[PDB]
């Protein structure tokens, strides 16, 4: 009926009948209840640990339960860290067998000499003892009787004792009688034997099965006893076992004036064998004997108070059921503690235990389990249970709880979010089966187990591509996310694989616990080795975890090399000239630049992706019409993306950092350069200069039929590549040059466009193939060979080093 039940569903395992701590969402607790109405209706309250009314499971009478228990948890200000509280309230048992007490009070005169009101102490002690039991509501559970003793002739006439029959300590008339009987002035001898005998006889009258207890209050020296007939030695003390109706009556001392030998052949010289003997008969019959020695004094010259104490310790069932009282207050105190001991005997919780194993998904935050009284009636620290955490279990031992007594145990647990298989937004039980055993042999009852959970948080993973301008990206890239746990170590079991997509702006997300085993933010790291769409060798990766945006960014920075070709003479290079031109990029195994590992061609229009490594760049062939500078410039891309200049193959250096610009070897008037290029200094640009090869000039001299320099004849030069140019002849020996220089390998054709007014036109096509060296040239007139010094179709060829001279003779109309 109030055995807690749990649901298991997608949300985890939690109490079917639950309540929430006001303003907390990640703890859930078991509602209270009773055996009549079942579960209480109280589904949310503040969780204040000082509360002693809410969400208790109540056993027995709902209106006055035997015990009530409560287990609940509450989140602290540290995420994942929970306070757990166990409360147990006890009671006095009901409808169980009463206790039978006989007070046996030495009412001898001896007890009215220190100047101490011993009689007065006993009377108030006994009046209080009785009202204490009534005040505790055990009036009907405790039968009290009285045997007061003196000597025959002083109290009870010949008997030497008075009695009040057993009756309820709660009954007004029974209190009148016991207090009445003690009210007289104490007077007479000390017939301790008759007190014990008659106390025992009163406890043994009714065959009740009740607990039978006797409390002897005396100053300790019996002066009257029955004749010992038989006796035994037991543990070095003589005990009478059989008594005569005749009495030993020393009167003012234990010592007999006339010692005798009994029928057991033992020497009887004092009242102790009879007194101890009667105590033994009473205990052997089942009676519990408590005794108080009140201000014990030496017995005249016969026996020290120390030996008297040792004899009184043999009267009780064990020596610790004997106490001394030094004073009147100590008498009242002893009787008040005996009243407390009888009340405690009715506890619903008596050496109760709690077993509370921690839940799988939780660990103790520390090994402190703290114990506190919190009932209207204090549990003294000597009665508080002990609580210890050992090997995954909280244990509470020695719980003693009566009416209005309650204890609270406090401990703390943390949810383990780092365990493999941990689910966020999922209820985990903080405890295994949690049991109170109220007393030895009783059936255990179940505390309600609370559940905890850790919220999910979304973590974003962003790839920042910084590829070269000429680099295509794959559509997708596989990244693996890993985490550092609370200890700061890389979680070797946890990984999360993500597929980042071009379509999705390279951003994906995963779900995870918002906090680690210490309630702090997880530290994420991310790697890719996904080279299925792109070689990652040319990329240097950085990563950052921004906690504020919950974004792990992986930055892929690509590095490259390129070159630009220039001419010392300032001419632009044509598509056709760049075709002839060949640059090689060589990778080297190490910083000695000796063993080429790899080589590949590279063009002025390439931007080649480079991995960190050692490289060289060399012109293998110049652009058509330029000189080969075969210098090999040596450089390095370091692992951190720095550029270093390592000199030439002729002159290898240990490397200098390229800071923006590095000047290299001079080419004529200009200098080759390295520059660092790109928004992230990711490109090394070689500027390479080329010196031109020697060029050739074409001159025309015009003349008459009559050998006289003829002016205003227009000739045109047509490059096989480039614009036509037209010169008009001069009436001078020097003649006229074309402006167009005839560069190496170039193919040219010249013809007379306009003839001079008065002379006929010459339609001959003159072909000039300038050699690769740019120093010599082959000339054909009309597709036929024309050597220097010879003439054809009006033209004479003279070649003077780099100057070609065509002498054209003109014929009249
Ligand atoms: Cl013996
Ligand atoms: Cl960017
Ligand atoms: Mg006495």
């Amino acid at each position: 009926n109030i055995r807690p039940t749990y649901q298991t569903d997608a949300n985890g395992t939690y109490p079917t009948n639950s309540w929430q701590v006001t303003g907390q969402q990640n703890v859930i607790n078991q509602r209270g209840g009773d055996q009549v109405s079942g579960w209480d209706n109280n589904t949310i309250w503040n969780g204040d640990a000082t509360d002693t009314t809410n969400s208790y499971l109540k056993f027995g009478d709902p209106n006055n339960p035997d015990y009530q228990i409560r287990k609940y948890a509450k989140e602290t200000n540290t995420p994942g860290l929970y306070d757990v509280y166990l409360n147990v309230k006890g009671n006095k048992q009901q409808n169980v067998k009463p206790v039978d007490i006989v007070l046996v009070v030495d009412m001898s005169g001896s007890m009215e000499s220190w100047g101490t009101n011993r009689a007065g102490a006993v009377r108030t002690g006994v009046k209080n003892f009785l009202t204490s039991i009534q005040n505790a509501g055990l009036g009907n559970y405790v039968n009290v009787g009285l045997i007061g003793f003196s000597s025959p002739g002083y109290i009870g006439g010949k008997s030497g004792y008075i009695s009040v029959k057993l009756g309820k300590a709660g009954n007004a008339s029974q209190q009148q009688a016991i207090n009445g009987a003690l009210s007289p002035r104490f007077q007479g001898g000390t017939y301790t034997q008759i007190g014990l005998r008659q106390g025992s006889a009163m406890l043994n009258a009714d065959t009740s099965g009740n607990k039978k207890m006797m409390i002897l209050l005396t100053d300790g020296v019996p002066t009257f006893s029955n004749e010992v007939i038989n006796s035994e030695w037991i543990n070095g003390t003589l005990y009478g076992t059989n008594f005569g109706s005749s009495r030993d009556e020393p009167g003012n001392t234990a010592r007999l004036r006339w010692p005798y030998t009994d029928s057991s052949g033992h020497y009887i010289y004092d009242t102790w064998p009879a007194t101890l003997g009667e105590a033994k008969i009473a205990k052997d019959s089942g009676n519990e004997v408590h005794a108080l020695g009140i201000q014990l004094a030496d017995d005249d010259h016969y026996m020290t108070k120390e030996k008297i104490r040792q004899n009184m310790q043999l009267i009780t069932n064990s020596p610790d059921l004997y106490e001394d009282a030094d004073s009147a207050d100590a008498v009242e105190a002893y009787l008040n503690n005996q009243a407390k001991d009888i009340i405690k005997n009715f506890n619903t919780v008596t050496d109760g235990t709690i077993t509370d194993p921690i839940g799988t998904q939780f660990q103790y935050a520390n090994n402190q389990a703290t114990v506190t009284s919190v009932g209207k009636q204090t549990v003294p620290a000597s009665e508080l249970p002990s609580a210890a955490i050992q090997d995954g279990q909280l244990t509470v031992n020695h719980m003693n709880l009566g009416q209005d007594q309650e204890v609270q145990i406090h401990y703390q647990v943390r949810i383990k979010t780092e365990d493999a298989g941990f689910k966020p937004d999922f209820w985990y039980q903080m405890n295994g089966e949690t049991l109170l055993t109220p007393k030895a042999g009783a059936a255990a009852v179940d505390f309600g187990i609370p559940s905890g959970r850790a919220p999910a948080t979304t973590v974003y993973v962003q790839k920042q591509w910084r590829q070269l301008s000429n680099q295509s990206l794959p559509d997708t890239l596989n990244v693996t996310v890993q985490r550092k746990v609370a200890d700061g170590s890389l979680d070797p079991n946890w990984q999360q694989t993500l597929v980042l997509k071009k379509a999705d702006n390279w951003k994906a997300s995963f779900t995870a616990p918002a906090y680690n085993n210490q309630g702090q933010s997880f530290s994420y790291v991310v790697k890719s080795e996904d080279a299925s769409g792109i070689d990652l060798s040319s990329f240097i990766s950085s990563q950052n975890m921004d906690q504020q945006t919950a974004t792990l960014t992986l930055t892929n920075q690509q590095y490259g090399f390129q070159f630009q070709k220039k001419t010392t003479d300032g001419t632009d290079l044509s598509a056709d000239q760049l075709k002839a031109m060949q640059f090689n990029l060589t990778q080297y195994s190490d910083n000695s630049f000796q063993q080429a590992s790899k080589t590949n061609a590279i063009t002025s229009t390439d931007l080649q992706a480079l991995a960190p490594g050692y490289y060289g760049i060399q012109e293998a062939a110049a652009p058509t019409g330029y000189q080969l500078d075969g210098t090999t410039y040596l450089f390095q891309l370091t692992s951190d993306g720095q550029w270093q200049y390592h000199g030439t193959k002729d002159n290898v250096t240990s490397g200098s950092v390229i800071n923006g610009q590095q000047t290299l070897n001079p080419v004529g008037d200009k200098s080759d350069d390295f520059t660092v290029t790109g928004d992230h200094q990711q490109i090394l640009t070689l500027t390479k200069y080329d010196e031109p090869k020697p060029s050739m000039t074409l001159r025309v001299i015009k003349q008459d039929n009559q050998s006289q320099y003829l002016a205003g004849a227009a000739f045109t030069l047509q490059p096989s590549a480039g614009e036509a140019e037209t010169i008009t002849s001069s009436a001078t020996s020097e003649g006229q040059a074309f402006a167009t220089k005839l560069v190496a390998d170039g193919t040219y054709t010249m013809s007379e466009t306009k003839a001079p007014d008065g002379y006929q036109s010459n339609p001959a096509k003159i072909a000039i193939q300038v050699a690769t060296t740019g120093k010599e040239a082959t000339v054909t007139i009309d597709g036929e060979a024309l050597k220097p010094g010879e003439s054809k179709n009006g033209y004479t060829l003279a070649i003077d080093g780099s100057t070609i001279t065509l002498q054209a003779i003109n014929q009249p109309l």
